[PDB]
């Protein structure tokens, strides 16, 4: 049982929920792994008695009644057909478990919070859209966000598979050059340059919100143009740096997660978009200051007058600062739900704690709970974690190609 | 089956076959990760002396040769005759640098190979190791422009007690346990000031009292010495333009020095082997000064800036700790002691990192101790993948002596 120690309070816990784990992860006892993004048929029913215990044992209905009984029919179903499924509170509390098993999400103490919309009765490419559209302006909800995930059917063997081709339903486009050099975001190239081998017609400039490349089973994907009046987005000004607004930088409102596999019982669900809220270091200092995104912290830096001429004037810590202070100042005036890293980070202790009495830990990753700007100023820093695999859970899975 | 890392900023993709080579084991499992956590018979004296005696003769190109087998047989006969060895001089500066080389939390590695050892094996009394010690010191901090160095003393050997350095660095500030449970000075040394005491020290009631040094020759109870003032180079902290900055009072010591930590070389130990570089600007001024459970001044300083600490999204404490490195870096530039600030220490790591790849195949890195406390993605090693085991030579933690 490991032992975990928070070096702020000098506290001591146990993580006795570790010893649950299931799907390995990539670390051995000669080298830790923990710093790498992606690390490196009579199973079905496994899976699934697992999950339904789990389910019962939540609704303090252990050993008794309709326990005995829903484990027959699983067992029934999957003997005459190969799988299963999910009643629909199953596919709810599913649902949250993974959420709360998400290792890498600071914002888990909203984790008992989430509306699932049940797509499972999916059929094409026009079915998704309109789903993905009720998700959408359900989530936004005019700025007042609502975490929400939609889900759709179980793969199943013999036909294709559900799968939303772009990482997030609001993507910006990026647009190469005789120079390579791209106008927009460069995280979304590649996925700009099969909107645009599939009908679209390529924008001119940086924020031009990307179509949708929806996949209905076995056929090719069809493009879907998003309506205008269902994208939220913020354009970004400064509460005192007057020139701010007019570099003419903006982002959207709803983070929208889609292509991520959703696993529950043993049973994989290709496309099941999630979505909640932005926490504000997200877009000011990933997407907005990391080289390889829209790399505008010196542009920033400048119209400060900062001395770029050497490091040591901080120069990049200070522009870094006024960008997130922007994206803050932004998404509250135009009021839109938005968390800074010190209430997130603050709120996921608090998080931790509930964890402990509840379940006797929690499975965090440290490198992506502590926040990319001013680390140690947050309570997350100074705890130490454990990062294990439970069950129900996320996943990354292959690009469709 | 080699892991595959990669660096994200840039696409490049490298393997790390060095980690095949790992000496030793750590605290993860394919069940969890605990890379987090802080803190994780002569036929093994044997293999542990052959693979090192190894790694110098490889060093210096004479791999496998007439002089390799040599001391190959000796030692094998040495730890015989004795159930020890002892180390050629030559042999001890390859293993202290190596040592460094493979310390998987250090970011300033790119420095390795510039390492002055002071051999003080001879040492015999803790009055001499003081002596040592206050050489160490003067030759390290030379008048601000810092040489790294390590001095070993005595090793570990059969019958004879440990020399320990009870200090956990050579340079420290006193925590007072104030009557109210709080802290005057530096918590972090709330208990080597009680043993200061304990042990014959009058204490002071500053909070940058420097402490005396507690050593400890073999079998013998620890010695309190007093440092010549005059060797402890400081810093008073002033800000460039904030200059209600300087009267906070603030200094902090030139040299970091620490002095807890064992030695591991071909299997032998030398528990007492103080080393010292010279800081990176975060640990003064994000940790040493900003942690809650250290100096804390981040709200003070911040109320001073007349910043809105009502409210966190203001981003109160990132500006008020981004002015604290800022005085940090202009104190010791004025000063003229070396100092490196984050960007310029992660660039110097990502060399590091590119030699090592080069040379050894890889390099053991620790992520969430090379990544800074502050701006973590605005630095290139945030957007490095690394692969973190444990390599001999090797400076390992040991338990506190008392
Ligand atoms: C409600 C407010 C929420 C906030 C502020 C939040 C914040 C974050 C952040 C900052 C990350 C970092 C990962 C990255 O940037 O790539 C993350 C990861 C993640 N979040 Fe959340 N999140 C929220 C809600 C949710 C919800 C509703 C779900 C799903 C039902 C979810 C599932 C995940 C998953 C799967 C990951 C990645 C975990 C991994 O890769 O191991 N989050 N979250
Ligand atoms: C010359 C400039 C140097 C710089 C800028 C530097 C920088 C650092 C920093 C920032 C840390 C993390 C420590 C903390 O936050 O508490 C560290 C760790 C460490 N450094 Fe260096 N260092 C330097 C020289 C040296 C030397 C000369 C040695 C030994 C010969 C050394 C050995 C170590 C070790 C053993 C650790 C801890 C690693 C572990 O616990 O696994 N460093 N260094
Ligand atoms: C490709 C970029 N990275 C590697 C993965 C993208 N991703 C993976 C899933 C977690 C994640 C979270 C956010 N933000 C959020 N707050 C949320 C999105 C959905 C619910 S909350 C943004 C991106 C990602
Ligand atoms: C006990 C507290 N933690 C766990 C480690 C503290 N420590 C010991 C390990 C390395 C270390 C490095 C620094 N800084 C430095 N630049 C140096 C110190 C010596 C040469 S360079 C400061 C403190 C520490
Ligand atoms: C190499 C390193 O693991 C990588 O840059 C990680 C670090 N931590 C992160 N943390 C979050 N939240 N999101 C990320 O994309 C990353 N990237
Ligand atoms: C619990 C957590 O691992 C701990 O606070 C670590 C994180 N990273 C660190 N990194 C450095 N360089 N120094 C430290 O003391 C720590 N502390
Ligand atoms: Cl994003
Ligand atoms: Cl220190
Ligand atoms: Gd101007
Ligand atoms: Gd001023
Ligand atoms: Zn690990």
């Amino acid at each position: 049982f490991p032992r975990v120690k928070n070096w702020e309070v000098g506290s001591i816990t146990y993580d006795t929920l570790s010893a649950q784990a299931q799907q390995d992860g990539p670390c051995t006892p000669r080298r830790c792994l923990g710093s790498l993004v992606f690390p490196r048929p009579e199973q079905l029913l496994s899976q699934a008695r697992d999950f339904i215990n789990q389910y019962y044992s939540s609704i303090k209905r252990s050993g008794s009644q309709a326990h005995e009984q829903r484990l027959q029919e699983v067992e029934a179903e999957v003997a005459a057909t190969g799988t299963y499924q999910l009643r629909e509170s199953e596919l709810v509390f599913g649902a949250k478990q993974a959420w709360r098993n998400a290792p890498r999400c600071v914002g888990r103490i909203q984790w008992g919070k989430l509306q699932v919309f049940d797509a499972r009765d999916c059929r094409s490419a026009q079915e998704m859209f309109t789903y993905i559209c009720n998700h959408i302006k359900y989530a936004t909800n005019r700025g007042n966000l609502r975490s929400a995930i939609t889900v759709f059917p179980q793969r199943c063997p013999g036909r294709g598979d559900f799968r939303i081709w772009n990482s997030q339903l609001v993507r910006y486009a990026g647009y190469r050059q005789q120079d390579g050099s791209v106008r927009g975001d460069p995280a979304n190239v590649e996925i700009t340059e099969l909107c645009i081998q599939h009908g679209w017609t390529p924008g001119n400039g940086r924020f031009d919100v990307l179509p949708l490349l929806l996949q209905a089973p076995d056929e090719p994907p069809e493009l879907f143009l998003l309506p205008p009046e269902l994208v939220l987005e913020v354009p970004l000004e400064h509460p005192t740096l007057e020139w701010f607004a007019a570099l003419g930088l903006r982002w959207y409102a709803l983070p929208a997660v889609s292509n991520m596999l959703l696993e529950i019982g043993g049973l994989e669900f290709p496309a099941a978009p999630f979505s909640g809220w932005y926490m504000s270091t997200e877009i000011g200092t990933r997407n907005l200051c990391d080289p390889h995104r829209y790399n505008i912290l010196e542009d920033v830096a400048v119209c400060m007058d900062l001395d770029t001429r050497t490091t040591s004037s901080l120069w990049k810590d200070k522009a870094a600062v006024e960008i997130n202070v922007a994206v803050l100042h932004s998404y509250q005036l135009a009021k839109v739900t938005i968390v800074d890293h010190h209430a997130a980070t603050a709120s996921f202790m608090k998080h931790l704690e509930n964890e402990q009495k509840a379940r006797g830990g929690c499975p965090a990753d440290w490198a992506w709970i502590v926040p990319p700007i001013s680390g140690s100023l947050t309570p997350v820093f100074h705890q130490e974690m454990v990062n294990y695999f439970l069950s129900p859970a996320f996943r990354y899975q292959p690009d469709p190609w």
